[PDB]
């Protein structure tokens, strides 16, 4: 049942890509007939560690608003087998159905992020990449959180995770005390949850993600610098600004999540009463 055979996994194409991580569409076909059903992959391009502990953390989530874990493929190495969300990312879904998804949608779809988010810290986990790239489409009505990846858990009695890696980071839709500190709180996630928010009001427009927006605040920067200048712009009091058609009732929900203080920040249970609040 949670075991897959490399040699029955049947490469269809690519689904996602990272710098050491590869997310593949497969047909699992035992039978040999093409009528098994479609997985995601997720293998290597040490990375096994990081895997083995990503695996262990989606196999312990089960939630409507979270990919459902099916299985493992062992080669030493190692692939994770999720379900298969066949219209793929908010990230690519939005762009291309502008006039079927209404204000709405989006606040159902943020209800359903906020619910995974919630269901995730309740497990004391902090994912440490909620970006739209990650939210993934079931169909016109449910979300669902697609990857795990950075996910860290927090120890008993701790408020946040330390991270001590070299790794590459989503650093525009980083809180102050993830670019400072490197400190991951449950409050961390409500500040990426405001920038996600932020992706579908605007329905992921590239023109208007956080990367292009902060750098043309910032400016030429350089990979070295951009942390620096993202903080001092943080530090001044300048946020993301309200999307175009945004309500005011809605982007002081996201200003919530923005607050520069951990501790002062809404959490994801008040979110989702906030949105189901304006749900008529
Ligand atoms: O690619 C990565 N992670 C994931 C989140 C990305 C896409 N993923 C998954 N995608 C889908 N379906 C689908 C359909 N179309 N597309 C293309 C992009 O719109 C993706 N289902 C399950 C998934 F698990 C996993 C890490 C860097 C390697």
């Amino acid at each position: 049942p949670t075991h897959f055979e490399k040699r029955f996994l049947k490469r269809i194409r690519d689904l996602g890509e990272g710098h050491f991580g590869k997310v593949e569409l497969c047909r699992y076909d035992p039978e040999g007939d093409n009528t098994g059903e479609q997985v995601a992959v997720k293998s290597l391009k040490n990375h096994i560690a990081d895997l083995k502990k990503e695996i262990e953390i989606l196999r312990n989530l089960y939630h409507e608003n979270i990919v459902k874990y099916k299985g493992i493929c062992t080669e030493n190495g190692i692939k994770l087998i999720m379900e298969f969300l066949p219209s793929g990312s908010l990230k690519e879904y939005l762009p291309k159905n502008k006039n079927k998804i209404n204000l709405k949608q989006q606040l159902k779809y943020a209800v359903q992020i906020c619910k995974g988010m919630d269901y995730l810290g309740s497990r004391q986990y902090v994912h440490r990449d909620l970006a739209a790239r990650n939210v993934l489409v079931e169909s016109e009505h449910q979300v669902k959180i697609g990857d795990f990846g950075l996910t860290k858990a927090i120890e008993t009695d701790k408020e946040y995770y330390t991270v001590k890696d070299d790794r590459d980071s989503p650093v525009f839709w980083y809180a102050p005390e993830c670019l400072m500190q490197s400190k991951f709180y449950i409050a961390s996630d409500v500040w990426s949850f405001g920038v996600t928010l932020h992706e579908l009001l605007t329905y992921c427009d590239s023109d208007s993600s956080p990367m292009a927006l902060f750098l043309k605040m910032i400016g030429p920067t350089h990979g070295q610098m951009t942390v620096t200048r993202l903080v001092n712009t943080l530090k001044e009091g300048k946020r993301l600004p309200c999307p175009p058609n945004c309500p005011d009732e809605v982007y002081q929900l996201m200003r919530k999540c923005w607050e520069f203080q951990p501790s002062n920040r809404t959490s994801f249970q008040n979110l989702i009463e906030g949105f189901e609040a304006l749900l008529k």
